[PDB]
């Protein structure tokens, strides 16, 4: 009944990828009861930091990258959501289906990524487990893991970021192409396709 209908939580901020100094490693920020009560106001007060977030809904927990002030994120994770922030829920600046893609504003504290230009195909994964996974570029949107490895390791780190040897951003994790449950090859979606759409 139109009495009754609820509204779909805010994507928390629940931690991030710490890549500052010479030892990646994930941090937690929030925890699931605080997560919880976050996504219904949409209210995180929270102080954020770093280039690639960890990100939760009430129902699944994937990455988040900041690339020149705009938070990325895949689609099949967001959907339409909005999400939290120090003043309320902040709505998608960004929304596209055929590209698996989202946007929001940059959160404040946040640093970003910049898009490489350098041409190189010499990659490098960032999962949620703070994992630098070698990757070697194989066209615009795919790129085949040098150690490949069950996909259960990389299940949750859509959103998060390819990397050039010069750490800059090349592209967007968004799905894992399978062999027998071995994840032998990843779809991204390439920076320029983040460019275009800005
Ligand atoms: C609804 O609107 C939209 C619009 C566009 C869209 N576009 C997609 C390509 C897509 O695919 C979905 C989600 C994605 C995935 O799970 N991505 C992760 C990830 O981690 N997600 S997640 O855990 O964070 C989660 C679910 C958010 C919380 C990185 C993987 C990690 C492990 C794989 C797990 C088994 C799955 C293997 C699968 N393979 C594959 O589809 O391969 C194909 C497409 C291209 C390579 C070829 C053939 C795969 O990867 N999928 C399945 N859904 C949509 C949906
Ligand atoms: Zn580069």
């Amino acid at each position: 009944h139109m009495a009754s209908m609820k509204k779909k939580g805010s994507v928390v901020i629940v931690g991030r990828i710490n890549l500052s100094g010479d030892t990646a490693y994930a941090q937690q920020t929030r925890g699931e009861e605080g997560c919880q009560e976050t996504s219904q106001t949409g209210r995180d007060k929270n102080q954020v930091e770093g280039e690639v977030q960890i990100v939760s809904t009430a129902t699944q927990t994937f990455l988040a990258t900041s690339i020149n002030g705009v938070l990325w994120t895949v689609y099949h994770g967001a959907g339409t959501r909005t999400i939290a922030s120090p003043k309320g829920p902040v709505t998608q600046m960004y929304t596209n289906v055929d590209k698996d893609l989202v946007g929001w504003q940059a959160p404040q504290g946040s640093r970003s990524l910049t898009p490489c230009t350098c041409g190189s195909s010499d990659l490098y994964l960032v999962t949620r487990h703070a994992d630098v996974i070698p990757v070697r570029r194989r066209g615009d949107s795919r790129g085949s893991l040098l150690s490949p490895r069950p996909i259960s390791y990389l299940k949750g780190s859509s959103g998060g970021p390819l990397l050039c040897p010069a750490g800059h951003a090349v592209g967007i994790f968004r799905a894992a192409v399978s062999t027998r449950g071995v994840a032998k090859a990843v779809a991204f979606i390439p920076v320029e396709s983040l460019e275009t759409t800005m």
